């Protein structure tokens, strides 16, 4: 927090999580959180480890 060059003002959006939301396809439920949404990319993994 002292950089001899400017930081850069970065003003965009990604369009698909607009918000920064992680909003799922093929579902309602959206997590503002990565490790929460991978974890329900886990829950669309049918196959169990232990099974
Ligand atoms: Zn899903």
């Amino acid at each position: 927090g002292s950089d001899r060059d400017t930081p850069s003002p970065g003003g965009v959006s990604e369009s698909g999580s607009e918000d920064g939301l992680y909003e799922c396809h093929h579902c309602a439920k959206k997590f503002r959180r990565q490790a929460y949404l991978r974890k329900h990319l886990l829950a669309h993994h049918q196959a169990l480890q232990a099974k």
